[PDB]
DNA sequence: GCCTCGCGGCGGC
DNA sequence: GCCGCGAGGC
């Protein structure tokens, strides 16, 4: 197993300053935080470990408060003597998760610095789809040694014990043996990274400085105002009735019910649908009533209930803000999904989506500051294509969607119907999500192979879009995965599906992945720009929030003009300087107004 | 306290 | 590409 004849648990001071000289004469160390909740901004430190060498690793209880606990260093020494080590640019310490790290130690006034290595992210730059990125996931895949999950030292349940209840060795070998094996995960990973410089240029310059700018967006948060979601959630309630009773237009009880199971799902009988919602039950047709009025249903109330009426009670004690979860490791891509406020969730084109953002309010004399990149996908494909039509179209500030449907339908630009620019923007868009011909004729669902017709005039017109499509699907068999503008892998293992029905979901994967990364990779260069220019100039404006390709601030009224002026100049600028990039720039008294 | 289906989640303690 | 939480039958 692992325990106490491991690590060390350091209970005072002679020996904790004799692991500080060792520390700092160390070319790297791992290091990690043991707290009392998970709440990074409400959490009290309990402990810390430090691991210098497989095997050589020792726990420090400083806040361990049982029933007769034994006597241990004060957190308050504790830290005066490790903060200089912590500090100290040239001290590179390598963690799992070093932004909760960094949050924790941001409590206490202490700004981590070594920030070199985070494990987790190193297993998300080596493969994204590779698996669960969490140590005791990477404990067996790269190590094959059972960790010491959390779960046993604590318990389980509502009588979960916390970290400064769990016994002082006890706490010290989860926490001793957490600080090695992430170092030895470290030797294994950082090997690997370094071999080709694509992954590793992610690493080094995207994914490992953008840690702190994410503890510091989540420790920011947003401030949101109650009462505005109070009223739109009656007002959802009376919203529902008429759905429901909508939806009892179109029929039936009975019921018990409602809300799902054989009570919806009995109507596909008799209510003649071809044969676990939001799917099944293709009502992609005008009438049938039930799977279109019912679908109404679940989706306002999904909205009334996750963020309506849970919004409310997230509002943090200590900041009277909400603080929102932004996840580095998780998506496929390259994307940050937020979540508990999940604001990539909230719906923007809509009008019941439109008084969400209502609430998201600006604090006195600030306003909120929106900074949205212009459909930046469009514009990376059409800097992957090499296409000289799509090139000059945002050469010369011709809105692409009628640009496009002046060329694809070969009519002047002065004169094109809006009912063309549809047409034109649903091929457009469906380029990017790399559609397969019939998804515009079912996005766009009316036509057959008028479709087709449609996407050969497109290709005919820009052959490079296809040029570069071509080249992607081939690359994406050869190599097995396909790369971003700077050099993310998504890793596509079913391209080469032996026939697997949907092996042609990696082939739209790997069409896709490309502008979805290199976009996402765009932004967060940005963040990592605009935060930079926060720490050294501190101007009244806090980064709160980040969704989608718009970044919102909370800049003062006063200072609004040359700060927006300056997001203007970081954002389409220090980040992927090569593709034509615009930036329009909102402020508002909340973010639907700023939008 | 128990089972199955439907939507939103995945890190850290 | 696999796990969880919450509702409805019960
Ligand atoms: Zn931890």
């Amino acid at each position: 197993v692992i325990s106490y004849d491991n690590y060390v648990t350091i209970l005072d001071e002679e020996t904790l300053k004799a692991w500080i000289a060792k520390l700092e004469k160390a070319p790297v160390f791992a290091f990690a935080t043991e707290t009392d909740s998970l709440d990074n901004i409400s959490a009290n430190l309990v402990g810390l470990s430090f691991a210098i060498e497989p095997g050589v690793a020792a726990y420090i209880p400083v806040a361990h408060d049982y029933l007769d606990a034994p006597d241990q260093i004060s957190r308050e020494r504790a830290l005066e003597l490790l903060k200089p080590l912590l500090e100290d640019e040239k001290a590179l310490k390598v963690g799992q998760n070093l932004k909760y790290d960094r949050g924790i130690l941001a409590n206490y006034g202490i700004e981590l610095r070594g920030i070199a290595f985070d494990t987790m992210l190193e297993s998300y730059i080596l493969n994204s789809v590779a698996g669960r990125h969490d140590m005791d996931s990477l404990a067996e895949r790269w190590l094959k040694h059972k960790t010491i999950t959390f779960e046993e030292i604590a318990g389980k349940g509502k009588n979960q014990l916390t970290f400064n209840q769990i016994a002082l060795e006890e706490a010290g070998r989860y926490a001793a043996e957490d600080a090695d094996v992430t170092l030895q995960l470290h030797l294994k990973m950082w090997p690997d990274l370094q071999k080709h410089k694509g992954p590793l240029n992610v690493f080094e310059n995207i994914e490992m400085p953008l840690v702190p700018v994410l503890s510091r967006i989540e420790r920011n948060g947003v401030k949101i105002d109650p009462k505005v979601l109070h009223n739109h959630s009656e007002e959802l309630t009376l919203r529902l009735a008429e759905l429901e009773k909508k939806a009892h237009e179109i029929a039936g009880e009975e019921f018990n019910l409602s809300s799902q199971l054989q009570t919806i799902l009995f109507e596909k009988q008799g209510i003649k649908p071809l044969k676990t919602s939001e799917e099944v039950l293709e009502e992609l047709a005008l009438d049938y009533p039930l799977p279109k009025v019912i679908l109404e249903y679940r989706g306002l109330a999904k909205l009334k209930s996750t963020y309506t009426d849970k919004l409310p009670l997230m509002i943090n004690p200590k900041t009277g803000r909400v603080h929102t979860s932004y996840h580095q490791a998780v998506t496929a891509t390259g994307r940050l999904s937020s979540t508990d406020p999940n604001l990539q969730n909230i719906p923007v084109r809509n009008e019941e989506g439109r008084r969400i953002r209502q609430a998201f309010i600006a604090p006195e004399d600030y306003v909120i500051v929106s900074a949205d990149y212009s459909q930046i996908e469009l514009r990376i494909m059409a800097h992957l294509s090499r296409d000289k039509g799509l090139l000059t179209a945002f050469a010369e500030g011709k809105d692409i969607h009628r640009a496009t449907a002046a060329e694809v339908f070969g009519l002047p630009l002065e004169t094109v119907t809006s009912e063309q620019r549809r047409s034109a923007k649903a091929i457009n868009f469906g380029l990017i999500y790399g559609m397969s011909a019939f998804g515009l004729a079912r996005q766009l669902n009316i036509p057959r192979k008028e479709a087709q017709k449609y996407m050969d005039l497109y290709f005919e017109r820009y052959p490079g879009v296809l040029e570069y499509m071509e080249r992607t699907r081939a690359q994406a068999k050869e190599q097995g995965y396909v790369e971003t503008l700077d050099g993310r892998r998504l890793y596509l293992p079913d391209i080469k599906s032996s026939n697997g029905a949907r092996r042609a979901a990696a082939e739209r994967a790997a069409i896709n992945a490309p502008m979805q990364g290199t976009a996402a990779d765009i932004i967060k260069r940005a963040m990592i720009a605009v935060d930079a220019w926060l720490q050294a100039e501190q101007p009244r404006v806090r980064m709160i929030m980040q969704v989608h390709d718009e970044l919102v601030f909370e800049v003062h009224k006063d200072d609004v003009d040359a700060v927006a002026k300056q997001i203007h100049q970081l954002m389409e600028n220090c980040t992927r300087l090569d593709v034509p990039l615009l930036v329009e720039v909102g402020s508002g008294e909340n973010w639907d107004q700023a939008h």
